[PDB]
Formats: structure tokens, sequence, C-alpha cells
RNA sequence: GGCCAGGUAGCUCAGUUGGUAGAGCACUGGACUGAAAAUCCAGGUGUCGGCGGUUCGAUUCCGCCCCUGGCCACCA
């Protein structure tokens, strides 16, 4: 129906950006981005009217959103800034060129693919390449989405998107970028499942350092956050039913070492979650004694005791000593598992004594 | 879209080591009256958002959604 209200209105409509090279990727998503020679505005309202669905408009973006489904739709005028733009001019202006391309939604030359700077090719040599020299200079976030993307596709930097982005960082460009972007930015890192490479791109071009304060690489934190990724690899295997968010754990593995001041700055800067938090200040001094009473342990009810008041973000802290691996295990799939039948319970009923009273008749049990 | 609170009667508001819920004014009922109100006795003041899960047991622990408000990024 694109194709024919743009027919209509005298207009050209184009699948942009991220989607297009999504696409191309295989993949699927529910968000549409639409560039419009002429009035985006009319060309949503109409789709949405046709649709019967509420439309949003933003005249002053000169951009509509409107859902259809499961599909989220935003059309945009094309422009030639962040006189009428041609869609070329729209897509100059955009980051990296597996973004730059767009897909013909007009009825006659429909399904035929617009790439003016070789996205297709640097999408097919996994590429990721600026458009311009200027680039990261003009949006220092760029640094970390390039090494997001290359991350996640698991692609590499041109040598001239390489020498522009060690220079843009050289120039300290990370620390007068707006700190809100930049913060987004890797609040987006974190919940890529290829995120480790991320940080590995971060450390390899030392972006940490500069929009961290206090910051610094070595070996150990390293090792714990492959460590990590083993623990989080065989939790997410047989536990899967009760996965949280991984990359946080990733990240309080970097602030560790951290002052607590900056890395409850840090936090409140990221608007981290509350689990998260919790995770973070039990980590920063509790949890050494935790370990020392775990090591103390020999009684599986003591184990109990010391372990199911905690979230399931510090048992797997925990499971970074490996004298403690085979303890955790034993308790996640085995030490809780357990019921009780009719009669024995309502005879342990004949306050908190029940409690008290279960409590002695699980470790009756257990020992 | 991320986060933070706030979610408690009809309205305006507190409540943590999980263990049997509260205030101020309207609600019914009777004593009171020619009727009404005040006032007295009292006692409804409620699945403490919705739905699952862990637990012997969840307003609480966790997960997914609902509403309102505020900080935030809002194209890539």
């Amino acid at each position: 129906m694109v194709g024919q209200i743009a027919k209509e209105m005298g207009l050209r409509a184009y699948i942009v950006g991220g989607v297009v090279r999504d696409i191309l990727l295989g993949k699927e998503v529910w968000d549409v981005d639409f560039v419009v020679e002429g009035n985006a505005i009319e060309l949503a309202k109409e789709l949405a009217r046709r649709h019967g669905v509420n439309v949003h408009p933003f005249p002053e973006f000169g951009t509509a959103h409107l859902k259809i489904g499961k599909l989220k739709l935003e059309f945009a005028t094309a422009r030639r800034e962040t006189e009428p733009a041609s869609l070329k001019e729209d897509l100059i202006r955009r980051d990296f060129t597996i973004n730059a391309m767009a897909i013909s939604v007009n009825l006659e030359d429909y399904g035929t693919l617009i790439d003016y700077f070789g996205g297709l090719r640097d999408l097919k040599d996994k590429v990721i390449r600026v458009l311009h020299p200027v680039s990261f200079i003009e949006d220092p976030v760029r640094i970390l989405r390039a090494l997001r993307f290359a991350g996640r596709l698991n692609f590499k930097l041109s040598r001239s998107t390489e020498k522009l982005l060690k220079q843009a960082v050289n120039l300290g460009l990370l620390k007068e970028a707006p700190r809100g972007r930049l913060i987004n930015e890797i609040k987006l890192a974190l919940r890529e499942d290829r995120f480790l490479e991320i940080l590995e791109l971060y450390r390899k071009y030392r972006v940490l350092e500069e929009i961290i304060e206090g910051f610094q690489w070595n070996e150990k934190v390293l090792q714990k956050l492959y460590a990590l990724r083993k623990v989080v690899d065989w939790h997410a295997l047989e536990f899967s039913e009760e996965r949280i968010d991984y990359g946080w754990l990733y990240l309080l593995i970097l602030i560790s070492n951290l002052d607590y001041e900056r890395g409850k700055h840090f936090l409140e800067e990221m608007s981290a979650p509350s689990w998260v938090r919790e995770t973070y200040k039990f980590m920063k001094f509790k949890l050494g004694s935790l370990k020392e009473e775990l090591k103390k342990a020999k009684e599986n009810y003591e184990v109990y005791r010391l372990l199911k008041p905690l979230h399931t973000s510090v048992l797997l802290l925990l499971m970074l000593e490996e004298e403690l691996k085979e303890k955790i295990k034993l308790y996640l799939e085995k030490l809780r598992k357990v019921k009780l039948p009719k009669e024995k319970i309502e005879e342990l009923k004949k306050g908190k004594e029940l409690g008290e009273r279960i409590e002695e008749l699980k470790r009756e049990i257990m020992n």
C-alpha cells in the first residue's frame, strides 16, 4: 500500500538504514524506517488512516510514527543536515556504509536496492567503513558505535576508519561528546550477546579510560571477564529459564576495582537496574566475608542459609571461584529440590514457629 | 524506548529482619428524633496494581505486563 499511496502523492519512499542492513543480514525486525522525498507526514497520515490506526505526528522533526500490527513504522522526510533533499543527500549523512543503503517501495522499481557508497560490498567484505574522514569528529559517539557494530556482526574496521578512530580518541573527543549519548551507547552495547568482543574493541582502542573516570585495564579483570563468559554460558545453558541480564555482570567486573564513589556515580549515570546496584554494593564489601564463610561451610544447610537469600547475580559472581564452583552448582541443580506430603505437613502444623520447625526439618533432611 | 519513584479504603497518606494490617472525613445498621443532623456504641473501611513463578506461606524475593509523573536518550 505504501508504494500505492506514494504513487498517488507523486512521492518516493524508501526503506532506509539499519533495517536494510538487517534485511540483508537475514535478520527480521519489527521496526522499519522510511525516507520520503516530499512530505513524509502526509504519507504517514494517509497510511495510518487507510489501515485505520492511530498516528503520531512530529511536524518540527518532519517525521511521524505509526504502528501496524507488530510492525513499528517511522516515516521521515529526506534532509541534508542533522530546498528539498535528495535520497542520496539523506544517505550521505549517515555513519557507516552498511548503514548507508536504501530499498525502494515505489511500485515500479519495487525491490531494488539503492547503494551509492558501496555499502553492499562492505557488507559483503565485512567492513565497518566511515563515509568521510571527518566522520568521528562530527559525532564522537560513532566511535563506540563502530566498535559495537564490529563486535556484533564480527566485522572489521577499514584501515581508513581505524586510523580516523584512533585519531578521534587521541584528540580527546570522547570527553567532549554529550555524556548522555555516550552512556546510552554503552547501555546499548552491554545488551549485545557479543558484548564481550565489543569490550575487547573497547580495550583495544582504549575508549573506556576516557568515558569512565579512574578506569584502567589489567589482566585479572580480563580473565575475570572470560570466566564470567564461561559461567554465563553454562548458566544460560542448563538454567536458561532463570536467565537475567548478563551484560551488567561484565560491567560490574569492569567497575569492581574502581572506587565506590565513581562506581555509584557511574551506575547512577547508567540508570542500572535495582538488582545491579544491590549486587554491586553487596560485592563491594560483604562479598569477601561471604566467600570466607562459604570456605568454612561444612553442612549443606549452612550453604543453603548463606546462599538462598541472595539473588542469581551474586551466585553467578560466586561461581568465579574455582573452589566454590562445584558447591554453587550443587546448590543449584540439587540442594534446592524438595517438597513434603499432606499428612506430614499437617502434623508439622500440628506463628514463626511453623517456619522455624520447617527449617529444622529441612536441615534434618539435608545433613 | 531505558531508568527512577510513586500504586494502601470513596478522597488525601505511613507501613522491611516473609508470620494473621492502620489515620482523618463519606458506608450500612441501631440507640437518639415529629423528621433531619450532630453525637455514642460500634463495626464494611481492603483479593495493599495485574498475572505467573520461588517459598509451608509473597504487599515483600524475582519475571512479564497495566497506569501516572519525572529524569533521559529520541534518525542512524
